[PDB]
DNA sequence: CAACTGATACCGAGAAACC
DNA sequence: GGTTTCTCGGTATCAGTTG
C-alpha cells in the first residue's frame, strides 16, 4: 500500500532524472519534464526514463521479456498522479513543456 | 455460501445469452465479461449482476439506486475468491467479440 | 488510433463484515 | 471458524482531442 508517494520522492531525491527537480526548500512542490514523443526535441532516453521506471518498479514491464511501450508507460503514470490525493497538479503554474505537482500531507 | 448453488441454476436457466455449459457434465462454463461502455445491451447483460443483488437483498427496487458497476464487481470478487470454482485462465478469452471467462465446478 | 487526455469502469489484496 | 463485501491504491478502457 502506498508505493506512489515514496516512489516518486525517492526518484525526485534520487537526481537520476533531469528536469525531476524540487522547486521550494520544503520539498513539496516539484517539476517533472513532459515533453511530446513526436516532437523533435524529445530525446528517447531521457525522457521516457522515469515512465519506464514506474512500469519496473510494479512489474509491469520486464526487459527482456516484453515488448516497450513508451506511451502506455507515460499514460499509466499520469492517470496514477491523478487519481492518487498525495499530489495535486498545479495548473496556473504547469519548448520544455512540464507539469507542477503538489504533494498534501 | 449460496453462491455455488446459485449459480448452477442460473447457468441451467439459461436465461443469460453468453452464460453456457461447456460440457454434458455440467462441469465447466462460460461467464461473459463486457466491459462497460458509457451505458448497448446494457440491461441484458448486466441482468445476472442484478440478479445477483436482488437475490442477496444488496438492492432492493424502489430502495437502493441501481449501480452496474458494483453489481459486476461483487458479483466478480465473490467468483475469484470462491473456492467451490476455479478459473481455466488457458481457456478464457478476454480478447474477442463477445468474450468471456471460463471456470470449474470443484466437488464437495 | 500515433500520442495523448479526462472520466469512468475495472481489479486484486487485505480488511473488514457478515454467516 | 468459512463466504461475501468493503477499502484502497492503483490500472485499463472509452470516446474523443491534439491536453
Amino acid at each position: 500500500n502506498g508505493k506512489l508517494r515514496q516512489w516518486l520522492i525517492d526518484q525526485i531525491d534520487s537526481g537520476k532524472y533531469p528536469g525531476l527537480v524540487w522547486e521550494n526548500e520544503e520539498k513539496s512542490i516539484f517539476r517533472i519534464p513532459w515533453k511530446h514523443a513526436g516532437k523533435q526535441d524529445y530525446n528517447r532516453e531521457e525522457d521516457a526514463a522515469l515512465f519506464k521506471a514506474w512500469a519496473l518498479f510494479k512489474g509491469k514491464f520486464r526487459e527482456g521479456i516484453d515488448k516497450p511501450d513508451p506511451p502506455t508507460w507515460k499514460r499509466r503514470l499520469r492517470c496514477a498522479l491523478n487519481k492518487s490525493n498525495d499530489f495535486e497538479e498545479l495548473v496556473e503554474r504547469s519548448s520544455d513543456p512540464y507539469k507542477v505537482y503538489r504533494i498534501v500531507p
